[PDB]
C-alpha cells in the first residue's frame, strides 16, 4: 500500500522524513527521525539526505530550509500551519522594540520567517527558561506564546513582555481545571505532566510542568501518567515506553494544523517532489543566526 510506495520512493529521492509529536501515528510510524520542534531543529543540523520531507507545520519546514539551504526541503501540504504562530506580525514586534529598545527578543522557533528575521535568538517549551535566564537582561520580548512567557517569567524573575499579547497555542489553552480534576478522578495514582503552553491555573496543578521532550526524558519518574498536550504525543510516549501507561487529558485535543498531513500526501510529496518550501535569503541569513544561536545556547 502507500507504506511500501513512499519507502521506496523515499530511497529513489534519497530523502529523510522528518517527523513532530503531533503527527498521526501512522505517519510517525514511517518517519526517519521524530521530536519537538527543538529536536527537529536540532536534527536538521546533521542532514546528510538530499531531500527533506518535513511530516509537520510549514514555519517548521521552513525552518528545516533556513538551516539547510542546499538540501530540498518538501512540505507535504501547504495548509499544514499554526494557529499560534500565526497570531505574531511583525508589527507587533517593532512595537515591543520601540517600548523596550534594550531588550533581546526571543521567539518561538517556528514563528513565521519574517519573525525570527528580528529574532535575537530562538526558543521553544524545551529550553525558553535555560536561554531566557542567560540572557542579560532583566526585560525579555518574547511570543507568540503568552501561556510560556508567563512560565518563563515564573521560573526567571524576570519582565516578559508577550507579544502579540493575546498569543496562545489553541490545543493547550483548552485544557481546564476541570480536565485536571477528571484525571484525577479517573486516574488516581497517575502523576500529571502538564505543557507549559497550558495556562498558568493548570500549570499549578501540575505533578511536572514539562515541554514534550521533558515529557519524555520525566517519563523514567513514575510508571502512570496523565498528558496534558496534543493527544498523538499520547502514543509517541506509549511506543517510547511500553511498559508504562499513558492518558490523553482530553480525547479531543488535537492540532488541525499538523493533521493536514496524512499518509498519501507523503506518498504523492515524494513522488512528485512537491510543496518545496523556500525562504528569502535576507530574511534566511538573519533568522538563521537566531536559530544557530539557540542550538548553541541549549
Ligand atoms: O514541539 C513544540 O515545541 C511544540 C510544543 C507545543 C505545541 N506545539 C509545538 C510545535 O512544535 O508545534
Ligand atoms: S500544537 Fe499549537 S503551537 Fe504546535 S503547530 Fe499546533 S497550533 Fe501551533
Ligand atoms: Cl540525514
Ligand atoms: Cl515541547
Ligand atoms: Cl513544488
Amino acid at each position: 500500500d502507500l507504506v511500501e510506495e513512499i519507502l521506496r520512493l523515499k530511497e529513489e529521492r534519497n530523502a529523510i522524513i522528518l517527523a513532530h509529536n503531533y503527527q498521526l501515528p501512522e505517519v510517525q510510524d514511517i518517519a526517519d527521525f521524530i521530536g519537538d520542534s527543538l529536536e527537529l531543529a536540532r536534527r536538521a543540523t546533521r542532514v546528510d539526505a538530499d531531500v527533506i520531507v518535513f511530516a509537520g507545520v510549514d514555519f517548521m519546514a521552513e525552518t528545516a530550509k533556513i538551516l539547510n539551504p542546499d538540501k530540498v526541503v518538501l512540505i507535504p501540504s501547504r495548509e499544514a500551519t499554526c494557529a499560534m504562530a500565526n497570531m505574531l506580525k511583525v508589527e507587533h514586534i517593532l512595537e515591543a522594540k520601540r517600548k523596550y529598545p534594550n531588550a533581546p527578543v526571543v521567539l518561538y522557533v517556528n514563528s513565521t520567517a519574517e519573525a525570527k528575521a528580528y529574532a535575537d535568538v530562538t526558543v521553544t517549551s524545551a529550553n525558553a527558561v535555560e536561554v531566557v535566564k542567560k540572557l542579560d537582561s532583566d526585560v525579555v520580548i518574547f511570543g507568540p506564546d503568552k501561556n510560556l512567557a508567563h512560565y518563563v517569567a515564573k521560573m526567571t524573575g524576570k519582565k516578559i513582555i508577550p507579544v502579540p499579547s493575546k498569543g496562545h497555542c489553541y490545543v493547550h489553552q483548552k485544557f481546564t481545571l476541570d480536565d485536571v480534576e477528571r484525571a484525577k478522578k479517573l486516574h488516581p495514582n497517575a502523576k500529571l505532566m502538564i505543557h507549559p503552553e497550558c495556562i498558568p491555573e493548570v500549570q499549578e496543578k501540575a505533578d511536572i510542568i514539562a515541554s514534550t521532550g521533558g515529557m519524555i526524558k520525566r517519563a523514567c519518574e513514575w510508571d502512570e501518567w496523565v498528558v496534558f498536550t496534543e493527544r498523538e504525543m499520547v502514543y509517541r510516549l506509549r511506543k517510547l515506553y511500553p511498559q508504562k501507561k499513558f492518558y490523553p487529558a482530553r480525547e479531543d485535543a488535537f492540532c488541525i494544523g499538523m493533521k493536514a498531513i496524512t499518509l498519501k500526501n507523503i506518498y504523492e510529496s515524494l513522488k512528485d517532489m512537491k510543496y518545496k518550501v523556500e525562504v528569502p535569503e535576507e530574511i534566511a541569513r538573519k533568522a538563521r543566526k537566531a536559530i544557530e544561536r539557540m542550538l548553541e545556547m541549549s
